[PDB]
């Protein structure tokens, strides 16, 4: 029998107007068609099969969505009809349903040859957030960022960690925490890190 | 046909000799026509005796499920031995093997860091103790918080996150009234893992 995943669009690509959010329709074990609430819908785009290891196909359609739509909670639906099973497979997908609430975050300075900065951000709803860490406007690579994690009131919280040479932290250059968020203003904050 | 599904030792019970450790290996989806399920254990590929299996039980979608435990010494576990539940019924084409053991690499020694409130969560009558822990491996791990030898049951603690040099790290949020933390009170972190002394650290926190 043939298998039917469906993914929602990145956090980040739903936040800002500029990029391109895409709800994906993943098929393993081997038609498509979309509809967005009632709507039947045409954009989608199928891809090169990429075969796999134990004889699958792997089939991905992946269709464009409107910022929009996706904050406002309109529901996806991807029917993949095909011929190894009888009645055409349905997968549907949404935001998460419920007030969004703001992040708060709250940037942590470190107690070797290195420092660990820490960014907490908790209180958020849905959890659907992208972080990142910056410094004189220009984007680091040493950082991670947990999964949320579910709060006891029903909100979300992260903690992202920032790896830099104890001697950037020395001089005192700024270290800044971007939050994006559906919740905030202009879906974007920052907080900022130096020594004192 | 039935479905095996094989389950580790909680942290805690291989890092402390009290408690007793369990490897479960549990079968579901075993038919009426064919319910008789038979387990082979071995450890390092070497057949054991000592597991105990349990009567099978109907589940309320009329199929059995049927549970074996094998209880582990605390050293094989982390010496890093390989725990394998062979799973026979006569509805199958072959047993089902499942194996399942600690992580493979090698230990590492957790730091524990705690780190107080912000001056602007002091505005809420609530405010969030966190204490960081990184470069530990594997990532079993178990992390509590007290006070006066007393456990404070409102806090979380996010899944251990791969870092970028192949250890794990994790944070936990505990959540306090403002008040407990502004009379001073100490409050401690406290974490298992195999890479430590007696398998134990501690850190406190207060104003
Ligand atoms: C034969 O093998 C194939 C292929 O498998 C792989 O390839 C071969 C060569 C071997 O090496 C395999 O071992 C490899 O796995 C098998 O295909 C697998 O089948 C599984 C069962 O049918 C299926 O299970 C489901 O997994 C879900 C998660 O899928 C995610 O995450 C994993 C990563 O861990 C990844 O493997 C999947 O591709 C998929 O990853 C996401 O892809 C989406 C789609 O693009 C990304 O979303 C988009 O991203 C773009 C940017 O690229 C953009 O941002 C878009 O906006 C955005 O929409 C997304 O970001 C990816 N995640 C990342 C970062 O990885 C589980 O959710 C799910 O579990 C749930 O349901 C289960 C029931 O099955 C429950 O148990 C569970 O509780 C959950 O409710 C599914 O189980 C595998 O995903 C699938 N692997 C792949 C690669 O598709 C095939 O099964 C096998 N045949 C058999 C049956 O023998
Ligand atoms: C027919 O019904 C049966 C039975 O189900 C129940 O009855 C039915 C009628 C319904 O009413 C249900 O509500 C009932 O639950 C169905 O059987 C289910 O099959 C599922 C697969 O079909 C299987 O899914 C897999 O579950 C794994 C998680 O299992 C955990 O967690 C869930 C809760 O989330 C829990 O329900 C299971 O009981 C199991 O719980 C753990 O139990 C272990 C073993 O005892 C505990 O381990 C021990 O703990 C003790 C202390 O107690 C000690 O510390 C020991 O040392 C230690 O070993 C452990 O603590 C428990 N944890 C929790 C959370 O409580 C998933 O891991 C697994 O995912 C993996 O596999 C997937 C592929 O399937 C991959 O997607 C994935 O990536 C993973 O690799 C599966 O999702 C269900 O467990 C199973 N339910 C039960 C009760 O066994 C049956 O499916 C249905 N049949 C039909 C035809 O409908």
């Amino acid at each position: 029998g043939p298998s039917v995943f469906l993914f929602p669009p990145k956090p980040k690509d739903t936040l800002m107007i500029s990029r391109t959010p895409e709800v994906t329709c993943v098929v393993v074990d081997v038609k498509f068609n979309w509809y967005v609430d009632g709507v039947e819908v045409h954009n989608a785009k199928t891809k090169p099969r990429e075969e796999q290891y134990n004889s699958t196909y792997r089939v991905v359609s992946v269709l464009t969505v409107l910022h929009q739509d996706w904050l406002n909670g309109k529901e996806y639906k991807c029917k993949v009809s095909n011929k190894a099973l009888p009645a055409p497979i349905e997968k549907t997908i949404s935001k998460a349903k419920g007030q969004p609430r703001e992040p708060q975050v709250y940037t942590l300075p470190p107690s070797k040859n290195q420092v660990s900065l820490s960014c907490a951000v908790k209180g958020f709803y849905p959890s659907d957030i992208a972080v990142e860490w910056e410094s004189n406007g220009q984007p680091e690579n040493n950082y991670k960022t947990t999964p949320p994690v579910l709060d006891s009131d029903g909100s979300f919280f992260l903690v992202s960690k920032l790896t830099v040479d104890k001697s950037r932290w020395q001089q005192g250059n700024v270290f800044s925490c971007s939050v994006m968020h559906e919740a905030l203003h202009n879906h974007y904050t920052q907080k900022s890190l130096s020594l004192s």
